[PDB]
């Protein structure tokens, strides 16, 4: 059953051992589903990132199929590129493009972005979500650790370990998948749910960027899940330290009623996103830049 599951994965990953073509593996990070190293391609000296995920250590093993099939050849500007997947021992390795500037999380916990920078982030995420959502692709793990930056301050979405495929004919999902604090309420109450959860989650990430943490962060995960289910959408604490455009934008995102919650393609037309700075307005936020 392990052995069966390993066999099935072999059939969908690229053949070969990537240790043949890659060196200098160095752990630089962790997810729930596994670890992240950097490596270097033998032939060219180019750098890549590599997710290793132990097949025996997953909360839900079969999710491991999602990323490797769904993003197989997909190539958007605001999405991280997957190059290749391999099965190495009892681990799945996914070779990806390496992003220099690290994740949004580091920025959101060490500093308070202005609204131009916040817009820049949301604009980029939404582009990604527009194209993705239109292909029946739910990410289901939008949060600040899923957002990566280039050294020049461009923004890409990552962490497709939890994504899903919907279709015209079979519409909703019901499974409880995500990171608790960022979960949409209908997902928590395992009612039929769809793309719109990503929009809610982006809502929470906007509260991360403003208040420094998602709602209920101080609480244990299972309780928090219950609380998001039972309560009404969370309000900003910094109500007055923010602008009408942003507040307006937020209220389109943090709607309980999925049917009334906005869509990505809608939200691109939102005026708030017209404050979005260029890539270069993100760069002073990065670890290497903000402390002199
Ligand atoms: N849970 C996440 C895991 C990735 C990341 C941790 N490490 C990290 N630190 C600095 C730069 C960097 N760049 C990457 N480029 C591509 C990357 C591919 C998707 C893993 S990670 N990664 C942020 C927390």
């Amino acid at each position: 059953s392990h052995e069966q599951f390993r066999a099935a994965l072999q059939l969908v990953v690229d053949p070969g051992d990537p240790r043949s073509y890659l060196d200098n593996f160095i752990k630089i990070g962790e997810g729930s589903t596994g670890i992240v190293c950097i490596a270097t391609v033998r032939s060219s000296g180019k750098l890549v990132a590599v997710k290793k995920m132990d097949l025996r250590k997953q909360q839900r093993r079969e999710l491991l199929f999602n990323e490797v099939v769904i993003m197989r050849d997909y190539q958007h500007e605001n999405v991280v590129e997957m190059y290749n997947s391999y099965l190495v021992g009892d681990e799945l390795w996914v070779v990806m493009e390496f992003l220099e500037g690290g994740a949004l999380t580091d920025i959101v916990t060490h500093t308070r972005m202005n609204e131009e920078q916040i817009a820049a982030v949301c604009l980029a995420v939404l582009q990604a979500l527009s194209v993705l959502h239109a292909q029946g692709v739910i990410h289901r793990d939008i949060k600040s650790d899923s957002i990566l930056l280039t050294h020049d301050g461009r923004v890409k979405l990552s962490d497709f370990g939890f994504c899903a495929q919907v279709s015209k004919e079979v519409p909703r999902r019901k499974s409880l998948v995500g990171t608790p604090y960022w979960m949409a309420p209908e997902l928590i109450s395992r009612l039929p749910y769809g793309p719109e959860v990503d929009i809610w989650s982006l809502g929470i990430m906007v509260i991360e960027m403003v208040d420094g943490e998602p709602p209920y962060f101080n609480e244990p995960p299972l309780k928090a899940m219950k609380m998001i289910r039972d309560n009404l959408p969370p309000r900003l604490k910094n109500l007055h330290k923010v602008s009408p455009s942003l507040k307006g934008f937020l209220d389109r995102l943090l709607v309980r009623d999925p049917a009334q919650r906005a869509t990505a393609a809608e939200l691109l037309k939102h005026p708030f996103l017209a404050k979005a700075g260029p890539p270069a307005s993100i760069v002073p936020l990065m670890r290497q830049n903000r402390t002199r």
